[PDB]
């Protein structure tokens, strides 16, 4: 039997990436979406197009509220629902805008939309993949390999994904009793903002030792199928750069 | 003018030994508590007993919620008020408990408690603290752990406050820069263990630290946040020092 | 036509697993030797009865002396008078005891930081230098306990260290000519031969992901991957293979 | 009676402001050098000005070599001749320079690079602790050492073992009341073969000013680390960068 996947935040760019390799590897997939509606379906669309009924989407918003905790569980159970079993989580998804300390979304919203996308809903999923529960079982976090480089007037984004750190190492450490292995990978530069001007693309891909250009999606995904894969099935609460060395580089 | 400071949940423990010693090294300062008002007013009238005038108190809950920022301008608003300046903020308070991934409080209350308290109130009082400096030895230290990296089984919602906490640190340590205000960071490894916690298990934490063997005392974090605030730190900004006794060099 | 790669210590135990993974991935051997030459020639005779000219050996000490940059470059040359080519080099070898504060210490100095950081320094050098489609990169053996170090290694532990600054440093200097410079840190694997079950199973029941050290065959397959081009974007990164056991408290 | 210190490449630049602060402190000083001869005579000509029989000189080279172990002996050994008492080591000195991977011999980079930065601290930190209050050691270690620049692997490598060292013996040396720590650097003095630009170019990237630090910056974490004040501190490394460290390419 296929063993099943759950990616958030699939319609585009990295997580569709992650979806479309976990889906070649052998995977059936549910593709999360929020607003990328179109995008989640034409993927979906594809990938049943190549297997029949190997892919579902999902919508959901992950910013933090009350109410977060059911709709993560939600996602898990469509999982379930889709495909009888649930064995890898990627927590992909993530709200990334800056919200400078010094001075339009109320801080509270900005709050619940960068902690809850990148820390909090990634928790929640990590509590319904365990509580749903030969077998290999993994849950891999998209991290950021410039953690503690951070980007000027990224503080509540910087705070989430420091956060996610922190979620990987103890949930490896509490769930390896379980079999599940939690990891991560930590692209530096990858796709940029679509929003970003071609300028500033170069500025940061000039920037990248190896290749002075920025990680294909791809490239990313790659490193996920590597955790998700046998390959790694001693390894657990490590997480990955992929950046081409661009967190070596000094000012 | 002598500075002031504002110190998170300061009634008792670790809080406490930093408000007294920041107060002996000659700040006015600004007693935060949440539900220890007796301990509060307790050591502000201690304090006001050696110099006049130079303690006050001031009450909120640091959980995360719809109110928390007009909460934490209002501490911030506190020192200016009670004292004309803000030179120092220590973020100390933090609520501590586990939260197992697998199965009183809802999730979601736990979420507000421990983020909030360990990394969104520490956010949002930087934010007020400097914007009232929007235009001296300015400084932040953050009360951090030096296991963060070695957590302890089942507190992943309390690990990841700690983590954010220090993403929080360097941030502001960069963006504030330019502003003349440091952000530093003061890590404990087991210091005043839990009142609740069994005297057995204190014991067993004690006899893991290398360093005599035996927990620090609240006074000894306290001296490091007193140095981070001194002039003998004046390049130091996105730095945090561990006192910890050799503790996190352990391994299993 | 086939890659080759130099495996450094690679007759026995975690260096044998690697060279006989990348021989099955398809890459033509070399398998450096100190001591254990009978294992090394037996090793390459299994290797060649596969694929015939696929495995050669080459004897060295690698303790830091005078005659260590020429020894390293001679390894590396063996690969291109065997191969004709060197695209992967995997620094394995490692002197490993204890050496208190409280064999002169010179010649612990020697070994202990020769193997575990000079030599691979050198070695590193020569195979840059030979190459001043194509998937060149570099592997060192690190460790995933060197922030948590063992009681009176403190020489080993400064050798792992240092490793660590190799790894990066040169992935940064190398960039530019295409070569990856990556680490795998294991926490524990395979357990020291004469070491008692007693105390091998103290280790094993510290380690969080199936209470077991790692077999020799996980750690390569984490040196496999990097190799692979599936890693081509991955350079000064370290991987570690440790089943969670760096994130355990005391 | 006071306490002593031996302070290792003590005869300039943050060395020097490391044993003048430590002076100030009421530290007597052993003011170790390699070459700087004047400028070593001449600081303890100064302290012992202040206050007299509290400086002594004492020449090593630090590079590693069969004899370095002695050399590092010897040390200990002089402020033990000189003042009775050896509280503190304070492993400052220091070569520093590129090695390429790609083009002195390479083994006698090898032997000062690593020799200065790592093995020579090893071996005055056993014989510190062989000969043995307020016991500890500082080493002056490098904020930067993983954003390391450009063809500075053997340096770079000196400093990471340097980091092991700290903490390794923070650990083996914790149960004999000896405290192992760092100090780490960002910018501070620039070389003095650097040139203007190229100065400037590296005070731009610090975030807290825009300029190095003093040698008095670095020694005031120092003084910190060895007094009363950090009696539970051992194993840390704390940065006196300005931030540097935390800036992306
Ligand atoms: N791109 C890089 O160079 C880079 C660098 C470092 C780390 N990373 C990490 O790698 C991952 C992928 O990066 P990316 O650039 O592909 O991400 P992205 O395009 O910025 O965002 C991925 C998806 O997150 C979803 N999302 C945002 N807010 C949400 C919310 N409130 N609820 C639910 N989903 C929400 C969006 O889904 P909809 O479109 O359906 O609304 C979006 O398509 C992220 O975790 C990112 O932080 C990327
Ligand atoms: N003790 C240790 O060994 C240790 C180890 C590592 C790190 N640390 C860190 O060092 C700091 C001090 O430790 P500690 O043991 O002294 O702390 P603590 O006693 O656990 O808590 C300090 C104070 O936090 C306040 N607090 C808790 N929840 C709050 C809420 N919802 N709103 C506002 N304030 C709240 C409480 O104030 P009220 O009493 O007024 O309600 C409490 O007295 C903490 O940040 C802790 O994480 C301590
Ligand atoms: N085993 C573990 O749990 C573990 C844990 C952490 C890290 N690692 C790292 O993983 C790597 C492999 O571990 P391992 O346990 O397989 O290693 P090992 O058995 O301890 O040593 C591997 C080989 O190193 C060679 N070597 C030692 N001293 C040498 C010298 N002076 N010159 C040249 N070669 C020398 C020996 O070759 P000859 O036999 O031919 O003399 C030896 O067989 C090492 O870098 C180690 O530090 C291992
Ligand atoms: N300056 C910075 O911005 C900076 C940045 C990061 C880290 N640090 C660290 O802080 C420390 C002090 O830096 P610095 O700039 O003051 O150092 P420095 O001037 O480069 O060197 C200090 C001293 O080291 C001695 N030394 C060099 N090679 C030696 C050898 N073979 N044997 C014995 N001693 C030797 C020299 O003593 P003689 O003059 O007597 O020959 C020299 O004066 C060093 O550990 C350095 O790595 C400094
Ligand atoms: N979820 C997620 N999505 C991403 O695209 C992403 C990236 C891309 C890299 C990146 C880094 C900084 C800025 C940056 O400096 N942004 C500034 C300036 C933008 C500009 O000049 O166009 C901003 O204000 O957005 C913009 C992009 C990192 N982490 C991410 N996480
Ligand atoms: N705010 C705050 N207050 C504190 O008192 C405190 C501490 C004290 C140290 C501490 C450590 C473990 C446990 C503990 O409960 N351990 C678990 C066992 C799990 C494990 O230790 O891995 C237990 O149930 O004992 C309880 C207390 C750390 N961080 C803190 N932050
Ligand atoms: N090259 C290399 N080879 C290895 O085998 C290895 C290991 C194996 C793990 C390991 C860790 C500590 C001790 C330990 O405590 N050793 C003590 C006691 C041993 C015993 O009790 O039998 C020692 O004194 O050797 C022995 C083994 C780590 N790094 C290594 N690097
Ligand atoms: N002992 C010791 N003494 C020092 O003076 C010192 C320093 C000072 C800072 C410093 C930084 C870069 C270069 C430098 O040369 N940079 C290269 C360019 C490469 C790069 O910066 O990536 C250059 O040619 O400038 C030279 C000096 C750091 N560590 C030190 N340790």
């Amino acid at each position: 039997e296929a063993p099943a996947a759950v990616v958030t935040g699939a319609a585009k760019r990295i997580g569709r990436a992650i979806a479309v390799k976990l889906h070649q590897t052998g995977y059936r997939v549910v593709i999360h979406y929020h607003n990328s509606a179109e995008a989640a379906v034409s993927l979906a669309d594809e990938l049943n197009k190549e297997r029949s009924n190997t892919a579902v989407v999902c919508q959901a918003d992950l910013t933090n509220s009350n109410v977060l905790p059911a709709s993560c569980e939600e996602i898990i159970n469509s999982c379930f629902r889709a495909f009888g079993r649930c064995d890898v989580l990627v927590n992909n998804a993530s709200a990334f805008y800056p919200t400078p300390l010094v001075q339009g979304k109320t801080v509270e919203t900005q709050v619940a939309e960068l902690i809850g996308t990148n820390a909090i809903a990634p928790f929640l999923l990590t509590m319904s993949f365990a509580q749903r529960q030969s077998s290999n079982l993994s849950i891999v976090n998209l991290c950021d390999a410039m953690v503690d480089q951070p980007c000027m007037a990224f503080s509540l984004y910087n705070m989430g994904k420091h956060a996610l750190v922190g979620l990987t190492q103890s949930a490896a450490l509490e769930l390896a009793p379980y079999g599940i292995r939690v990891n991560g990978v930590a692209p530096g530069v990858s796709l940029l903002p679509v929003a970003m001007g071609e300028e500033e693309k170069d500025k940061w891909r000039r920037k990248v030792p190896l290749g002075r250009r920025e990680a294909s999606a791809e490239q990313i995904a790659d490193a996920v199928i590597f955790l998700v894969s046998g390959s790694a099935q001693y390894i657990t609460g490590s997480i990955i750069k992929v950046d081409g060395g661009l967190s070596l580089v000094h000012a």
